[PDB]
């Protein structure tokens, strides 16, 4: 594609100049590779995720089908998914989480402590995956188990796995664990209009993953912006600016979730360009947080901006659930890695191969 290869490595090494430029030529763009429309403007995409009648989840409803082990409550749109997310709103909500910071600090403390000894270490692999690994197992309320405790098969062999997951899931739901948000599943699911069916495993499974590969991504993402970006770390090592509020300029800024898609089902006009009933749009989320016309100066790292508006967990029906989990999971862990000012990098990053869910396989970092 001549404006925008998000596979290519250059593009994949920094898309964010590539979102700029396709922004400022083309903001409403039709992509043939992608098949699908690409919005970069804040507003298109704010509008996109506001109406699940005109914008979809449900891809059925431009006649392609739902493989039956990914239907759940991210590829359904109400009425049909609205007793599954009512659900899920309750059972998390159900969650204590100044029990979960308190315990996660911990954790993240004696994971930093450790690998201070070392020299030189990979934060993806070693603290990245493993404390959001911790987090959303004991968030959820179940244990890893002993044959997979990494959940490495989880990340047709596909479906093999997807089945394997489900069998867990029914063992969980069978016999839960004494807190958590499948438990509390389990004693909700009567009276909530859910019924404890495949479309309720998958969703289990779904959330997993919502709260596993997309926070660790974003803490990768974030410290490496904070390292490649002058006196971003010193001011935060100063006191200068607030974690609440740097936390927030980070999701805006280096967030994971690059792309939303869903499916038109009614004509609509968006950048002066008809978008067609059966065609597909692709919000891109990680382009229009760094949109002028919605932030000033979107490509300068402010870690005290305010007001900050940002996509970064989404919008309307489908906005993302576990958003203060990864606000605790983001602020205990910059926390902890101040308590070792000596932070810097220690080689290079690389980043993952993924032009929809950014992130780093390797992050190289030693603690001084
Ligand atoms: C920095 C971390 C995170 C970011 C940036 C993030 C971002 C998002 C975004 C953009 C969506 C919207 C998806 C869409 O519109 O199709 C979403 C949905 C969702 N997220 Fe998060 N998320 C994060 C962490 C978490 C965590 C930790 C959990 C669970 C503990 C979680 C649970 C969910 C769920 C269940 C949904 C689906 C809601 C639905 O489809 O009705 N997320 N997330």
């Amino acid at each position: 594609d001549p404006l925008f290869s998000p596979l290519d490595p250059a593009v994949l090494a920094d898309p964010y100049p590539v979102y700029r430029r396709l922004r400022e030529t083309h903001p409403v763009y039709w992509h043939a590779g992608l098949d699908s429309w690409l919005m970069t403007r804040h507003a298109d995409c704010t509008a996109i995720l506001r109406d699940p009648g005109r914008f979809s989840t449900d891809f059925r409803k431009i006649d392609i089908p739902t493989p039956p082990t990914l239907l759940s409550l991210q590829t359904l749109d109400p009425p049909d998914q609205t007793p599954l997310r009512h659900l899920a709103l309750d059972a998390v909500r159900a969650q204590d989480l100044d029990a979960l910071r308190k315990e996660l600090t911990l954790f993240a403390d004696q994971l930093l402590d450790e690998l201070a000894d070392r020299e030189s270490f990979d934060f993806i692999h070693d603290y990245a995956d493993v404390f959001t690994l911790r987090a959303i197992t004991r968030f959820i309320g179940v244990e890893p188990p002993e044959t997979d405790e990494a959940f490495a098969r989880f990340n047709e062999p596909g479906l093999r796995a997807r089945a394997h997951f489900n069998d867990l899931v029914r063992s969980w739901l069978g016999d839960p664990g004494p807190h958590g948000v499948l438990p509390d599943v389990v004693r909700l699911l009567p009276g909530s209009g859910v019924e404890a069916d495949d479309v309720l495993v998958n969703s289990v499974r779904a959330f997993f993953h919502a709260g596993f590969e997309v926070p660790s991504r974003f803490l990768g993402n974030a410290l490496a912006a904070l390292l490649a970006t002058p006196g971003a770390w010193e001011q935060l090592v100063r006191g200068d600016v607030g974690l609440d509020t740097a936390v927030e300029e980070l999701i805006r800024y280096v967030g994971p979730v690059q792309a939303l898609a869903r499916a038109c089902l009614q004509d609509t006009e968006l950048g002066g360009m008809a978008v067609k009933e059966g065609q597909v749009v692709t919000a891109l989320i990680g382009a229009a947080n760094r949109d002028p016309d919605q932030f000033p100066d979107p490509e300068t790292l402010r870690l005290d901006r305010k007001p900050n508006n940002h996509l970064g967990f989404g919008r309307g029906a489908h906005s993302c659930l576990g958003l203060n989990v990864a606000r605790i999971e983001a602020h205990v862990t910059l926390g902890a890695l101040l308590r070792h000012p000596g932070v810097r990098s220690a080689g290079e990053p690389v980043v993952r191969p993924n032009g929809t869910l950014r992130g780093l396989s390797r992050l190289p970092l030693t603690l001084g």
